[PDB]
């Protein structure tokens, strides 16, 4: 049973060199705050107990089953689910005792997206592999990442990849940090351009005379269209506890502006039906409304240019598992 | 085969210290009344039969497979499904016989959400781990919970976590109770603000003269928009047997008010077309309608401020499994 | 290999006492005609071959792996999928030879819902456990059910639970029958109240004069709203081969009535535009339409009060597997 | 290791009698072209090597694990996924050597639906079980099917079931062919009746005078309603490479007719606004439109009565695996 | 343990002949950029260590379990998930030592669809099988593909299949490349024909006089219908980082044209209400709008005829795993 035990690197902990190949990052669900990825881990260590003389055995390398020798058991804390593409992996041992193990796994990890600037947002996704059954005094990790992503035409593009071994760790672990950027024009074309078009159409329709019956129906139809579009947008966007996307606030402000315009039009048309004062009031309101729309657009642009979130470090992030 | 048997702590039952780290609570489906979480259980006990002399073996700790020694089999009653992130877990045994076992599991448990005050509701979710194959006379649990949640910007935020071992239990068990609060602005912005805006727009449109043809079409378009919004809300909200959310009742009342306003407008316009009496009736109805809308808003606010549900304890909750 | 063999209860078949605890019934999908449940089965039998003298071994109870002794293999015929929450269950054997086995399983079984009276329908769901590898001459089942349901605020409520062992069976089996009732107000509030409101609004709008241009647009907008609502309802309701819900027929009749009203209004307005005869015809049609709506409501209420379906027993239900 | 080897039936191949019980056919997804079913396979063969004298052993039947004796490994080619409801099945061996094995499996196989006459279409679904590891010179299959379907009130009803062993096969296989018919009224009530109602409403609205302003808005609202309904239908129906359903073509033709009517109405109203000639043209177009609608309905009925598809045999269907 | 080791083909690497039968390609999700397929791999090699004399054993072929002999472990890099339809496959060994292994697997691989010309696009999907545990100096692959697809009436049709073993590989691998073409008329009929119909209807409605009140409402209703259709299309189409489909750009241009037409109509009607100059401006704008619509259609047709994407090779595609 001594074979299952971790090899002893004298006083120093055993060093395991891990190479991570990120094959693909396919599902990035902002609503579920999860990112799905595919990884290949090549773990290399030295096990002098498995070394054999070349005279007795002429093979320069042998293959052993997963449970026939010590292999680190990696667990991902942020991963909702992990699917290992080999239920019975085989480790490879050289004549000098070097052991190499290849593991292909598809995971759905947790990513804290910074959706403040949706749909142009940069997020950091961390995949932390822990050797829970071992301690840092026995196991040490040396992690490298290779960018082997096979899909590039997706909405979210991975542009920065790094690996790091956090210090002051009791449980040996290594984390791969990747940076995700959104380059999808679907949201903009689908919702932002039609929303601005509807807002400009309402502003233009403000020039219709108060006594025109067609003014009311046109405004109400625009309001209904914007209500449908706003419902679609908010259903298509997640809600954060602290920093919701500025897009939903901007759309809510525009919806309130459209409601205010429609309500003013209806109220003044009713008062007129009951140059008179309501017509002058309507003209003044139209000017104030145009000025307010321009001011709102400028204010939203300024907020987008200069925005930040302190947010709050999660208890897992503030106090990582197996520290100190 | 004696190794598989549970260790004997003399007359007293064996004590197992369980530490639970809640890594994340990601899916909280109100429609399915289920909450999905990720947990790490560290179970520590003492097995003097596994102790070895340090002279014979110089290793201070060894690793054994899952089935090579006694390990408690934990089962979650409320969990729809449990996925263990290690099909072949390894227990760690010290030279003194202390055994530590780490198990990472993603579960989808059942939570009875108190959706009366949606979208601002506080719910209690209980995850009960039972050792069905054992009895309380042989196994005893000591549970502690560590808040290591890695996601904080989700709609539902866990703010209170506790562990408790219910008394008078035949089957040894321990339950982790967490408190879930909803901090999502998606529902409010998506549906409550547009609903109030539509209600105020209808109230304002009540001032349109009865003889105005544009009055009818405007009211009907508002009614159609509110019908779409109400259908979306009710489809997006679950139905409870006893205490449905007050939001659906409030929206139904508002929809009935809009239908009443539209029906009155159409009826009086038709009667007038066939200061006359219909105009006076329309003015009186408009005043009564405004007063009724204000009264309804105040009544709903008062109900929200002072509401409660006796509800009913479920048979599983009233009579937990393995009691007495 | 004799341990794996079923114990011999002399000439009579071996008796296995099964206790079923229904922890929860969470998914009840009318569209898929499936019901998802969670069960705990405690199977107790007597195996004198496993009895041991208390002098040789002081343990009063031992635990054995799943494959180390004979354990009945239960299969559910109606279950779309079964997930056992313990891949390596352990049986418990007393010193007298009594064996107790606990199995927690989440299943998605097939339920033939009687959706004639949707959304107030009572259905019977049967979960049949068969020991396919055994015969009735060797294995006998004694089943009891304990109501330990942990969720009570769901749309569907289980109110009656029973267990029965069908007679004249070749393959030993036992079935748990539960009664499901629908107490969800979501469907009613979402679709029935708005449909009746739209119907009453159309009836009231029938009083608009034929020469009023606003009459046509109002009717068409109501027709469009009812078309959307009807499409939503029919998409949200399953279709049965024999007895479709009366709700879809009632909504189809109401939709046809609305189409007839709109078509009559348009036809008579066109004829008038080309007390004149069209106005008298419109008044007579309005009276006939109101009478017909009242008669249709009364007829639907009477049908709901007195309705039944002979339906047809399925081949599996008429001829259960392993009978005679 | 000779026990694992297939028994030798002299020169002739070993004969395995397979009885298939179709418990249920639950998911029939036309969009995915897949059919989900549940089957119980009872495989009986003769293994004289397992026969034992009744004097040495008094048991008339024994149970053996899945891997302790030769059992054919059945694979389904058309099955997207197969879930075996017993990870460790047990075979039953009599004293004479007869071996019976029961396997319960839920599969999602591929069915080539003939959706030309949707929603009244008849399709053939074939489930082919192959013994890939064996050859026809060693293994022979004798398949029978028993109709034990437990669900009868679903949209799709299985009415014909057969089993056949294709000739000139190298890999021994047997296929179960079932006939699926659609008896769902959901599609008709949801979409066909409203579409015909909208078409008749548009035809009736054609009688509105050209100078009536209400004519244009009514036509456009009907056009919008039909656009929504058409989008819903096409989204709810799959697209075939060769024979798309005639329903989508019929709805496209009706949509084009509605667009033509609306465009003609708008064009002639504009020309008139700029008995005059446009009124005569509108009357002639209305007559031609009514005649064309009737002719289109008759032509569609005739096409439905007399329609066929040569289609094309798939490479798998034309050249089945393991033939010749 | 020497049996598990890879056979030695002298100095040259061992040659494994792989035959791939593509049973079906069922799910082609453009939104997820994934393609789901079903494959049967027949791997044949020579293992002289397993050869036996025909005199000692009369069997001409034997079956061995998966782990009783060396079998290459194939891993798919692009596959999101792989489901092997046989958890315990059996290899077949002849008397001469030839070993044949049949593996049926359903995979969901990653395909980089060239969605520029949606819905008529040709894509290349590559399924790469790697023997990670082995090196090219020991293992060599010879791959052949057989077109045994059983489904032909799906939206996406596979018309070209090839296999290739990339040169200069360290890890032995072979990739199957298939060509996917879209033959679905669902998208065209659902969205392109209605969009062109709406555009032509708006062009025709441009002839309505500026003083006609019905002109504004008709234009706004067409705009709302096109907004709904555009939202449906963009929701139904994925967004690419580099080359989004030209269809979304064309629909955005048409939506902008409709917004411009509606805004111009409203502005000029308002100015006129406040042959006059606005009428002449409206006529000139109508002519310019018709010319612009024709020019836009011609430009889009020309772009469709002559379009290309340089795009960018993904890091995995540019530098395949296990090269050099
Ligand atoms: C045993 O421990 C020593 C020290 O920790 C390891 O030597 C280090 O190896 C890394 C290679 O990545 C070097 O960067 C360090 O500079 C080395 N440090 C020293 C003091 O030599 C050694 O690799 C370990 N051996 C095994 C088999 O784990
Ligand atoms: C054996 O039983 C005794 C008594 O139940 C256990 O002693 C208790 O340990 C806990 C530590 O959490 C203390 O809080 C109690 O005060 C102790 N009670 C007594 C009477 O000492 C003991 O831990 C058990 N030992 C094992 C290996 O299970
Ligand atoms: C062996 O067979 C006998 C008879 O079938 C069983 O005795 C029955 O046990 C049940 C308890 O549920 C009683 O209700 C019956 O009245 C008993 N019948 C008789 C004739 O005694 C006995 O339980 C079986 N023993 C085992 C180990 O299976
Ligand atoms: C061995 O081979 C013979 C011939 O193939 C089998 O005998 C046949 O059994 C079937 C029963 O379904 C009959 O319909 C045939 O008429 C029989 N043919 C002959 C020539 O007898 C026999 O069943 C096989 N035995 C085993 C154990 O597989
Ligand atoms: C051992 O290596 C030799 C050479 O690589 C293999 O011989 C080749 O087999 C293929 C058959 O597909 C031929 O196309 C080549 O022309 C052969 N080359 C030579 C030099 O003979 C041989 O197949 C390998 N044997 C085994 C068991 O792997
Ligand atoms: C993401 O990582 C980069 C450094 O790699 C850091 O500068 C940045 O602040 C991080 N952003 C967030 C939201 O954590
Ligand atoms: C939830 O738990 C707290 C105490 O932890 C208790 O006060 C409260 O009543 C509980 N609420 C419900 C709905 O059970
Ligand atoms: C359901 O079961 C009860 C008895 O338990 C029976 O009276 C009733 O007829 C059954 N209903 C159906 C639809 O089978
Ligand atoms: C289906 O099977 C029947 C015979 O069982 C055959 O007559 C019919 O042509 C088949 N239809 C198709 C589409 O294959
Ligand atoms: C796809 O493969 C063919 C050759 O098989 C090649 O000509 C074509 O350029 C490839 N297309 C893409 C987008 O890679």
């Amino acid at each position: 049973q001594e074979s299952i035990q971790i090899p002893n690197n004298g006083s120093a902990p055993l060093l395991v060199d891990v190479r991570v190949f990120v094959s693909n990052v396919f599902n990035v669900d902002i609503l579920r705050y999860t990112m799905s990825s595919m990884l290949l881990l090549r773990l290399s260590w030295l096990d002098t107990r498995l070394a054999w003389n070349t005279s007795a055995h002429p093979r320069h390398a042998i293959t052993l089953p997963w449970e026939s020798l010590w292999t680190p058991r990696l667990t991902i804390l942020e991963a909702l689910w992990v699917d290992w593409r080999d239920q019975s992996p085989q480790a490879r041992v050289d004549q000098d005792g070097h052991v190499k193990l290849n593991l292909a796994l598809a995971t759905e990890t947790n990513c804290n997206f910074e959706l403040l600037h949706f749909p142009r947002d940069h997020s950091n996704c961390s995949l932390s592999f822990y050797a829970l059954s071992n301690t840092a005094m026995e196991l040490e990790f040396q992690a490298h990442v290779v960018n082997e992503i096979v899909s590039v035409k997706r909405e979210y593009v991975v542009y920065d990849l790094k690996t790091q071994v956090p210090p002051q760790q009791l449980v040996p672990c290594f984390q791969v940090t990747l940076r995700l950027k959104n380059t999808a024009l679907k949201s903009i074309i689908a919702l932002l351009v039609p929303a601005e078009a509807l807002l400009l159409a309402d502003v233009c329709g403000g020039l219709l005379p108060l006594r025109a019956i067609e003014r009311i129906g046109y405004k109400v139809t625009l309001l209904l269209s914007y209500l449908v579009l706003h419902s679609s947008l908010v259903q298509a966007l997640p809600s954060s506890s602290s920093c919701n996307p500025l897009l939903i606030y901007y759309f809510t402000i525009l919806l309130l502006l459209l409601f205010l315009s429609t309500i003013e039009t209806v109220l003044l048309a009713g008062l007129l039906a009951r140059r008179s004062w309501p017509e002058t009031a309507d003209r003044i309101f139209f000017l104030v409304y145009v000025v307010g729309v321009l001011c709102t657009q400028f204010v939203f642009a300024g907020i987008w240019m200069w925005a930040a979130c302190k947010s709050d470090a999660a208890p897992g992030e503030a106090a990582p598992h197996g520290r100190r």
